[PDB]
């Protein structure tokens, strides 16, 4: 069962099929159409049927060309409100049906941020984009709001003729709108079942540029150049990715980089990866945020969490791909590298929870929970982490990869849950059940807090950034003269980060130490939003006024929440920025991103 979802379950009756017709109204940010859903009976004498919306207007729902009658609940929270469909024919089991959907969105909808023309690159046109993971779907049309069900589309979408639609789906054409000749209609075709939390759509001012026999990356023209550059690694991240997981099933694999306020690092909405610009540090050093978009095109996609108290199997079999990836293009040591470096991250996370807590757990009990609430950097190292260590347990990387490879194949297309995917590796894993056997399953799956056991991780890229974390922790006063520029000189961008977060985990450090640090090191130079973050962070904790300013500008100019929130938390809880950041936060918060503005507004307890 689907504790975040109000419709009827799999169990009960399954879409099939979503013929989406709608147009994007810019004057009155909404999206208004029809959402013809094909639905398949899994129940004999089934007579009625629930769907989940959010903040939905509905006109009227047409089966067999005549209107029949619905009717709406009472709104849960964030669940939004249910809505019951009387059904004019009992159906046997198997049996489909179309159910038509007038609807209208509200300018609220949780799953859309809306652009001024300000807000956006060019400053002459609007810009929409959505975000429907995990349960913001609801908010665009009425469906069964849950990744148990898995579902292919077609759409039509009428927007400005000067502006241009994309979805997670192959284009299939576009011409003027009859109805409106100041309109375009783009079409699109997803010919691959999908559940509907991957349903994306964008509308703006986008320019295309081709990277790679199966890629354009997209965005508005002030950033196609170095988004073609940024992400030119993309093609070979494909081809490794396929060979770990098997055949690439999607056609085309495009990036759409999103305005600066797209909540993530990104998304793997199937077809089209949306990435935050935030990714654009000139020299690719954040290209395994693609890696982690491009492992999605099996882990998640094709196989798929059951629920969302399963999300661990999607993001922690996806980061495992990641670092595979980046091991096989930047070499093993590496991949050690960012695996020892993620388990730093859970440290955090388990610290910032706290070691009891019940969002620390790898299977979570979502119950009464919003999902954007809970979600943390849990599901993505603790699922690596025992992923990691099963590898280690089991003799190797070249052995997991053959499971790994092996669970794609048997569950693609599929939905699961957590005791399906240990089904699964007990019988692949047959001859090694003694092994298996000797892994404390409830404490990794069922218990908060750090994992039992710790995987071993070569130390090579990370002993440099452990030794000078620790001179500067260690050091007196009469010690800072002795640093110099020539401490970094050997350290590569992925070092100088960690040995931020080796040193931003101790933090405050004297200020003195840190006013030093910017002294000789200049770290206000860098414009790598990795390095950056963990460095502002670290001169707000440690007091340092003139930092103010810096993490203000940058926790409001772009709205990555990995970003934002502690950024907008380190100086609120910063007596001299307190007031400022409270502030800022009020007179942004309409102009933000509908869930960043309610997380933010929940940190600052606002
Ligand atoms: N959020 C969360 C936390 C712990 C386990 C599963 C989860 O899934 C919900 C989710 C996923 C992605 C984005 N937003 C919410
Ligand atoms: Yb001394
Ligand atoms: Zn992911």
């Amino acid at each position: 069962v689907d504790t975040c979802s109000l419709a009827s379950p799999a169990s009960v009756c399954r879409t099939k099929h979503l013929h989406l017709r709608c147009s994007v109204d810019f004057t009155r940010r909404t999206l208004t159409g029809t959402a013809a859903l094909t639905v398949q009976s899994q129940e004999d004498n089934l007579r009625s049927l629930v769907l989940d919306t959010k903040d939905l207007t509905i006109e009227k729902v047409v089966i067999n060309g005549q209107e029949v009658k619905y009717a709406l609940g009472e709104r849960q929270s964030y669940k939004g409100s249910p809505m019951e469909i009387s059904l004019p024919i009992a159906l046997s089991k198997n049996q489909e049906i179309v159910i038509e959907i007038s609807f209208e969105t509200s300018p609220k909808s949780s799953a859309l941020q809306w652009l001024t023309p300000e807000q956006t690159s060019g400053k002459e046109h609007p810009y929409l984009f959505s975000q429907c993971q995990a349960i913001h779907c609801r908010a665009i049309l009425p469906c069964q709001d849950t990744p148990s069900v898995k579902l292919t589309y077609t759409a039509e979408v009428s927007v400005p003729k000067e502006l241009v639609a994309l979805m997670s789906a192959i284009r299939d054409g576009e011409t003027p709108d009859p109805e409106d000749p100041s309109r375009k209609i783009y079409k699109f075709i997803q010919k691959v079942p999908i559940p509907c939390y991957l349903i994306a759509l964008v509308v703006g001012a986008l320019e295309s540029r081709q990277i790679g026999p199966r890629t354009l990356v997209w965005s508005e023209k002030e950033q196609v150049e170095k988004s073609a550059y940024e992400f030119s690694e993309t093609e070979s991240m494909l081809k490794i990715a396929e060979d770990l997981g098997g055949p690439y099933v999607w056609g085309q694999y495009d990036l759409l980089v999103l305005p600066p306020s797209f909540p993530y690092g990104g998304m793997e909405n199937p077809c089209l990866t949306f990435v935050t610009p935030t990714l654009l540090a000139g020299d690719k050093s954040l290209s395994n945020v693609i890696a982690h978009e491009i492992s999605h095109s099996w882990t998640g996609n094709l196989v798929t969490n059951k629920t969302w108290d399963h999300f661990w199997l999607n993001e922690g079999h996806t980061v495992y791909l990641e670092r595979h990836i980046c091991g096989r293009l930047f070499g093993e040591k590496f991949r050690h590298f960012n695996a020892l470096g993620g388990w730093g991250e859970l440290q955090n996370s388990v610290k910032t929870f706290g070691e009891t807590h019940p969002f620390t757990k790898l299977v979570v009990d979502l119950t009464d929970i919003d999902p954007d609430v809970a979600y943390s950097s849990v599901p993505y190292e603790k699922g690596f982490a025992l992923l990691f260590y099963l590898e280690q347990l089991l003799g190797g990387p070249e052995i997991f990869l053959g499971f790994l490879k092996a669970y794609v194949e048997k569950f693609s297309y599929k939905s699961i849950t957590t005791d399906d995917w240990k089904d699964f590796l007990y019988s692949y894993f047959k001859d090694k059940v003694d092994v298996l056997n000797q892994v404390d399953w409830n404490a990794w799956l069922y218990s908060p807090g750090l994992p039992p056991i710790k995987p071993n991780y070569d130390m090579t890229l990370t002993n440099a950034c452990i030794a000078l974390s620790q001179r500067w922790i260690t050091a007196k006063e009469d010690d800072l003269n002795s640093f110099n520029a020539t401490d970094l000189k050997d350290l590569s961008s992925h070092q100088l980060n960690e040995f931020l977060a080796q040193t931003l985990q101790r933090a405050p450090l004297p200020l003195g130490h840190i006013k030093r640090m910017q002294e000789v090191y200049n770290f206000n130079a860098i414009n790598n939003s990795e390095i950056r973050f963990r460095w502002l962070r670290l001169c707000i904790q440690s007091k340092w006024e003139d930092a103010i300013p810096l993490a203000l500008k940058m926790a409001t100019e772009q709205g990555r929440m990995k970003f934002t929130r502690p950024l907008f938390k380190d100086l609120a809880a910063f007596d001299k920025s307190h007031d400022q950041a409270v502030r800022t936060y009020q007179e942004h918060k309409a102009s933000m991103h509908p869930v960043t503005a309610m997380l933010v507004g929940k940190d600052l307890k606002v």
